[PDB]
């Protein structure tokens, strides 16, 4: 698909067996996902936006698909106040900005 | 152009007759620039990222060119970690996610 940027460009994802609503956010690095349970190993992390500092639970090796598309990456998990999906699983759809 | 997201996607921009590198970010409503000193009157803007909210000056009608496409529009300017071009000016210059 082609999304236009008229609008947050929403899609449906299913994480953990959850369906949720995520934003596609070239300007963040990585995928950060609201509080839920993941499996395996996880480790502390710290990401800063505008606003300062959260800290995070950063889990590796997570499947996620994404409208549609599946992918794998790591997942960091913890107080945002939107569903991310950033770079590192955008590359794994194939997403570009064209202009 | 046709931008992938193994790196950031920084352009150049040029506002105020000054060069400097932003962020091209889907998932910002709204451009924010680091301090800088721009025409006009502002008005008061409460913006809120993945750390909580900042304060910034809402400046209206500001030229500025991204990567080489010219906008005028409205530029927040803050204590943003990084420039920002949300989709408020990505629209103008025609840009679209795509997978
Ligand atoms: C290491 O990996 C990551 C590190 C940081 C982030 S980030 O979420 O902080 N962020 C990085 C930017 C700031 C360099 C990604 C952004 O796209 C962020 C994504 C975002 C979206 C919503 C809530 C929090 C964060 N947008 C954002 O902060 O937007 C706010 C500034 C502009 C006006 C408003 O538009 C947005 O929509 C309305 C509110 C926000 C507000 C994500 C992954
Ligand atoms: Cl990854
Ligand atoms: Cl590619
Ligand atoms: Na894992």
């Amino acid at each position: 698909p082609q999304i236009t940027l008229w609008k947050r460009p929403l899609v449906t994802i299913k994480i953990g067996g959850q369906l949720k609503e995520a934003l596609l956010d070239t300007g963040a690095d990585d995928t950060v996902i609201e509080e839920m349970s993941l499996p395996g190993r996880w480790k502390p992390k710290m990401i800063g936006g505008i606003g300062g500092f959260i800290k995070v639970r950063q889990y590796d090796q997570i499947i996620i698909e994404i409208a549609g598309h599946k992918a794998i990456g790591t997942v960091l998990v913890g107080p945002t106040p939107v569903n991310i999906i950033g770079r590192n699983l955008l590359t794994q759809i194939g997403a570009t900005l064209n202009f």
